[PDB]
C-alpha cells in the first residue's frame, strides 16, 4: 500500500534524521520556492491513522484547509513536510508519534503512539 511504500522508499526529511517523518512525492510541483515559515499555506489532504481505525480528508468539508506554517496550528511533521513542498506538488508523509500526537494521542481523535500516514497537495502559499 501507499504507506508501506513511503516505509521502504520514502525520504527521512527530520533533522535528526530519526525516521520520525518520511516523504514520497506522487506529484512533481511547479517553480524552485517552497514555503518559508509565516507564509500562509492552502493544501487538500487525506489522512488516516496506521491502525485503520479512523481517516479524514479536507475534501468533505469542502474547502481547503489553510494554515500558517510553523506558527504551531498544525503537528511539527506538517510544518517540516510542508515547507519540502512546491507549488502544485502531491506527497505522501509516514509520521511517528514523536512528530505527531506523541504519547499522550489527542484522545479519543488520535490514540496514544499512533503513527499517522497523510497525502498532501500543495495548492498555493502567499506572504503574510
Ligand atoms: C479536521 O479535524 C481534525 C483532523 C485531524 C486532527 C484533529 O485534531 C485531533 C482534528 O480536529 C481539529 C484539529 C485540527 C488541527 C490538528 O491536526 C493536524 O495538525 C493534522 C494536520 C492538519 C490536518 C488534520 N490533522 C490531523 O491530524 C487529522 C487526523 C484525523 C484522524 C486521522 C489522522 C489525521
Amino acid at each position: 500500500g501507499a504507506p508501506a511504500t513511503v516505509t521502504e522508499q520514502g525520504e527521512d526529511i527530520t533533522s535528526k534524521k530519526d525516521r520520525g517523518v518520511l516523504k514520497i512525492v506522487k506529484r512533481v510541483g511547479n517553480g524552485e520556492e517552497t514555503p518559508m515559515i509565516g507564509d500562509k499555506v492552502y493544501v487538500h489532504y487525506k489522512g488516516k491513522l496506521s491502525n485503520g481505525k479512523k481517516f479524514d480528508s479536507s475534501h468533505d468539508r469542502n474547502e481547503p484547509f489553510v494554515f500558517s506554517l510553523g506558527k504551531g496550528q498544525v503537528i511539527k511533521a506538517w510544518d517540516i513536510g510542508v515547507a519540502t513542498m512546491k507549488k502544485g506538488e502531491i506527497a505522501h508523509l509516514l509520521i511517528k508519534p514523536e512528530y505527531a500526537y506523541g504519547s499522550a494521542g489527542s484522545l479519543p481523535k488520535i490514540p496514544s503512539n499512533a503513527t499517522l500516514f497523510f497525502e498532501i497537495e500543495l495548492l498555493d502559499f502567499k506572504g503574510e
